[PDB]
RNA sequence: ACUAACAA
RNA sequence: ACUAACAA
């Protein structure tokens, strides 16, 4: 029974609590939320060959569409959207690049510092996998073919997804 | 992960707790336990016709096999076995008849008192259903064909089921 | 209800 | 590890 209200009555169930009890909740929460969006499926082959790591830097077109905030849409509230995506694909999703950090200031200092090399590239979405080739290509190409969706600006009033998160946010905020 | 130990670590999870939190547990518990026994499936048709009530008094053969305690085997610890059976069939399972009540004394007084008429019949297992005919016959004949199993004395050392409950008991007892 | 995860 | 539910 993945209802909106009862979901709000779940987050608060979780607010007061925080060894299986927690996990018990995290499952449904995710399961609810998944069902929320899925109202808007193949299976991986058995591993073949030595383990491989696959990346795909996917740049966001702020050069093309500066005004639109892609990044938020992707990450979502508590970064959950980005979190549910790593979950259902297996690929490590992470936002790197120029302007990654919301703050312009903090970013203006980490340049060159190890593991901040990525700050010298234009803004992108990084998608990494560790798995056997035939099993990873699929994993990758699943998440690849999903960020591209998020790298396409649904005009306001038609971005159903935007409202989805924004209501989720306004619940974590408790302002609604 | 329906493991025995973790199950014991569940009942005690439940001991300390006692609005969804409780229910959350009751599901797995049942689900675990079901999986426990199922290591030792059709679907009902859509209702057709006016609702009906079906019974089947099923007598236990103490006349034939006095020494063996059928009744316990059926009910099980906390009556759960009898409880999981009402669950998975839909039929109201209940033990009535002579010697129903463990105590001979208490029973020796309720004779004739309304809803204790059943004390004047030999010991039996009562199985009742409320549903449309075609849908109830199946429901009944599922539970019917399962009590008869429990009305057949598995000799000691071969009654795997007996140990199943007895370990479950010895957990609720906390003696193991 | 304008999201900030991830990485350190 | 010898079960006691259900019904009242």
């Amino acid at each position: 029974k993945p209802t909106p209200d009862y979901l709000m009555q779940l987050m608060n169930d979780k607010k007061l609590m925080s060894n299986h009890l927690e996990r018990l909740l995290d499952e449904e929460i995710s399961r609810v939320r998944k069902d929320m969006y899925n109202d808007t499926s193949a299976e991986l082959p058995d591993a073949v060959g030595p383990i491989v790591q696959l990346q795909e830097k996917l740049y966001v077109p702020v050069k093309e569409y500066p005004d639109f905030n892609f990044v938020g849409r992707i990450l979502g509230p508590r970064g959950l959207t980005a979190k549910q995506l790593e979950a259902e694909t297996g690929c490590k999703i992470m936002v790197r690049g120029k302007g990654s950090m919301r703050d312009k200031k903090k970013e203006e200092q980490n340049r060159g510092k190890p593991n901040w090399e990525h700050l010298n590239e234009d803004l992108h979405v990084l998608i990494t996998v560790e798995d056997a080739q035939n099993r990873a290509e699929i994993k990758l190409k699943r998440a690849v073919e999903e960020v591209k969706k998020l790298l396409v600006p649904a005009a306001e009033g038609e971005d159903s997804l935007k409202k989805m998160q924004l209501m989720e946010l306004a619940i974590l905020n408790g302002t609604y």
